[PDB]
């Protein structure tokens, strides 16, 4: 069973195996009931590697532990072997967080990786399955490569497979497979899921300082919720075993194939258990990760909610508490365009460049690969640095713990100090889910044409005490300074003279009919206004956003589906 035949299987192409920014995501039942669905796609990824480059190539493979992952990893090995891929590096039990895969690709100079995750979407027999492809910089495959995969998948007629090859995913070490009529062996390395990632973090952060923060009498009390997803064993081996947090600090830290039956998505309703725990007042700091570990929600004593746009501003303002940045320097800051302007206040005060990018990783990774980006953030619970080429939720928690250790203040007092220094960007996102496309597209086309008229800049909108004056209004465009690409129609912005913004986007992650995302960013300098309820302070700007867009009239919605 270490010697196996290579066979050619005739297959039929599917027409919809189109990777997006985040991979190919289908319902598990589709993968199961569509013959050769996964095989076709895996073969299609590998066909993008020139045969002459396969023998010396390594692919990193792992996923978030959801149902169907181990069957898929076996299939990757069976096809990789038969196609002449020299070596796979696989996390034990198939487990690798998305940041760990990025770490390992870059550490061992793999040609890329295949991540078995649908991120924050549910899993289990009735949920979703995802297949991501990352390339040699450890980041997501860019669109030129995912298009080739899609093209290959639509006309594929056969794949090569080693049907008798079986990998033991549970034991560490090197497994070799001799292939019938092939001279060199196929090699699988099962590595510890956490080791390489933990070794990386060990050089970024001061584990001594953190261990002192988290251990003993006056320890910072923390509660970390992996939501039954991939970050679980990372929490246990790093925060508990190595840094000395008591074991009760790690909740939902055993990966479950169905993520305990819930969405592994960190926000106030999907992580309501963590929130309710934090309300008790016993713990100083709480955090939640998504299913594959690149997203994070940060909570403080009493359930104080650090909104992600503030979180990256705070890290930016205390960035040299982290030894990595002490030693590399700060090459730049970035946030997606819809993210709040809190980061800009910090970057302006410290004379560091601020990149405002369209939604999507590739803009961040481009700037990182150019040595221009050290810290980036997304209002959708994303924080990252150039230590890898994916966002990193556990990294962001360690960043926070490092800042708490040097600041010696509560999470809430750090935010109050921040807002007093930079002013506060009150922020919320309204999601209108599954609105009819005709209404939503009409709402956007009409609003854009309203904004383009000569009189729109300088117009004044008032609601209560607030007056907002239009400084600029446009449909966001981005000329990418690395790859030359021009990204257009990236979101309608109403930029007011006072620092506030309204942003409208249509979601590019198509559900079934459009979803509208309305971002409200209201800047406030007054000290008697910075400690107010955000929804109260955002109401004037929300009123204006609905009035000028005519959203209720276009869509029939009187209320968002989700407020964040
Ligand atoms: O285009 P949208 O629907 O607004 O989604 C954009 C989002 O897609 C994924 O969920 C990524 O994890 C996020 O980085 C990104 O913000
Ligand atoms: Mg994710």
């Amino acid at each position: 069973s270490n010697m196996v035949k290579i066979v050619t299987v005739k297959t039929q192409a599917y027409q919809d195996q189109k990777p997006g920014t985040s991979g190919l995501r289908k319902r598990v039942k589709v993968f199961q009931s569509s013959a050769n669905y996964a095989e076709n796609f895996i073969q299609s990824i590998i066909s993008t590697v020139e045969p002459a480059q396969r023998q010396e190539a390594t692919l990193v493979v792992g996923g978030d532990g959801r149902f169907y992952m181990k069957e898929a990893i076996q299939l990757i090995a069976r096809i990789a072997a038969a196609n002449g891929i020299g070596r796979l590096v696989i996390g034990q039990n198939g487990i690798l967080s998305t940041p760990a895969v990025s770490c390992i690709i870059r550490k061992i100079k793999a040609i890329g990786g295949i991540i078995l995750t649908a991120s924050h979407n549910p899993g289990g027999p009735n949920g979703d399955f995802g297949i991501k492809f990352n390339i040699s910089n450890g980041g997501p495959a860019p669109e030129a490569i995912t298009d080739k995969i899609f093209q290959i998948s639509k006309t594929i007629e056969e794949y090569a497979v080693c049907p008798d090859l079986k990998v033991d995913l549970g034991v560490l070490g090197k497994q070799q497979f001799d292939l019938e009529n092939k001279f060199k062996p196929f090699t699988v390395e099962i590595v510890d899921s956490v080791e390489a990632y933990a070794t990386m973090l060990r050089s970024i952060f001061d584990f001594s300082a953190l261990k002192e923060l988290l251990s003993g009498p006056n320890r910072l009390k923390i509660r970390i919720d992996a939501m039954h997803g991939v970050v679980g064993p990372y929490v246990k081996k790093i925060l508990c075993e190595e840094l000395g947090a008591p074991a009760n600090s790690a909740v939902n830290c055993v990966p479950l194939e169905d993520f305990g039956g819930h969405h592994p998505d960190p926000n106030l309703t999907y992580a309501a258990d963590l929130v309710e725990t934090m309300k008790s007042g016993e713990h100083d700091f709480g955090a939640a990760f998504d299913g594959d570990g690149d997203r994070n929600m940060i909570l403080g004593k009493h359930g104080f909610f650090v909104n992600p746009s503030d979180s990256v501003a705070v890290i930016a303002a205390n960035i040299f508490s982290i030894p990595y940045f002490q030693q590399t320097g700060v090459r730049g800051f970035a946030r997606s365009m819809p993210t709040s302007g809190a980061l800009d206040r910090v970057a302006s005060a410290t004379k560091i460049a601020l990149y405002e990018t369209p939604t999507g990783w590739k803009f961040f990774g481009n700037l990182m690969d150019a040595s221009k980006l050290s810290l980036c953030g997304e209002e959708s619970f994303g924080t990252g640095s150039d230590h890898i080429r994916e966002k990193d939720g556990l990294w962001a928690v360690l960043a926070w713990l490092s800042i708490l250790a040097t600041r010696k203040q509560s999470v809430e007092d750090i935010l109050k100090d921040h807002w007093q220094k930079y002013g506060r960007n009150f922020f919320t996102r309204y999601d209108y889910e599954e609105v009819e496309a005709e209404g939503a597209n009409k709402m956007m086309k009409d609003l854009e044409a309203l904004m383009f008229d000569r009189s729109f800049v300088g117009k004044q909108f008032s609601a209560n005490d607030k007056v907002y004056t239009v400084e600029k209004a446009d449909n966001f465009e981005y000329s990418d300074p690395v790859d030359g690409s021009i990204s257009r129609n990236q979101g309608l912005r109403l930029i007011f003279t006072d620092g506030s913004r309204i942003v409208f986007r249509l979601s590019g992650t198509g559900s079934a009919g459009a979803t509208i995302r309305l971002y409200i960013d209201s800047y406030e300098k007054d000290v008697a206004k910075i400690n107010q309820d955000p929804q109260v302070m955002l109401a004037p700007l929300i009123s204006i956003a609905l009035k000028v867009s005519q959203l209720q009239e276009r869509t029939g919605r009187t209320a968002p589906t989700v407020i964040t």
